[PDB]
């Protein structure tokens, strides 16, 4: 998250971090066995790492529990990062509590304006690497469909959204793939991509969670 502010510990209690021997991604609880990542963060041996603070020290509030199945979704796009969503089942149900919660599935798609929560662990500077070690998160208002298409013509799908700032300087960044975006506490979004980090004109692309809750929940619904 460049630009960003740290969120406080456990104030974004589905903030999954993606660890693999370190934290490569985040990802979303959207229920007690169930994390919602970016397609593009997944791997093999991954451990869900729930109510992390700082990644890199164990605060107490931690639940570290391996990932049992991923679930890349089916038409998953790595060129393009089309459908850039997957599935997590933990090997065990997550212990929900106030900073270990699951994040709700939209309803209704946001629209652009909506404020939306942005969070993880990504690099915090737009220029060089600065990885902080708590979280970090951004408010970002979604951006207009025909912002985010000017933003990055040819590269916006339906299954996309830009949030954040056509100025720059505020945007998640590397490391925060995978990582929830809540409007109106609900996960309309999933750090996907951009054009590096917080540069002007070059919004963070989200992966748009509206259109995959039906696939979620399918998928939920038989594994
Ligand atoms: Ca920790
Ligand atoms: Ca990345």
């Amino acid at each position: 998250i460049v630009g960003g502010y740290t969120c406080g510990a456990n104030t974004v209690p589905y903030q999954v971090s993606l660890n693999s021997g370190y934290h490569f991604c985040g990802g979303s609880l959207i229920n007690s066995q169930w994390v919602v990542s970016a397609a593009h963060c997944y791997k093999s041996g991954i451990q869900v790492r729930l109510g992390e603070d700082n990644i890199n020290v164990v605060e107490g509030n931690e639940q570290f529990i391996s990932a049992s199945k991923s679930i890349v979704h089916p038409s998953y796009n790595s060129n393009t990062l089309n459908n850039d969503i997957m599935l997590i089942k933990l090997k065990s149900a997550a212990s929900l509590n106030s900073r270990v919660a699951s994040i709700s599935l939209p309803t209704s798609c946001a629209s652009a304006g909506t404020q939306c929560l942005i969070s993880g662990w990504g690099n915090t500077k737009s220029s060089g690497t600065s990885y902080p070690d708590v979280l970090k998160c951004l408010k970002a208002p979604i951006l207009s469909d025909s912002s985010c298409k000017s933003a990055y013509p040819g590269q916006i799908t339906s299954n996309m959204f830009c949030a954040g700032y056509l100025e720059g300087g505020k945007d998640s960044c590397q490391g925060d793939s995978g990582g929830p975006v809540v409007c109106s506490g609900k996960l309309q979004g999933i750090v996907s991509w951009g054009s590096g980090c917080a540069q002007k004109n070059k919004p963070g692309v989200y992966t748009k969670v509206c259109n995959y809750v039906s696939w979620i929940k399918q998928t939920i619904a038989s594994n």
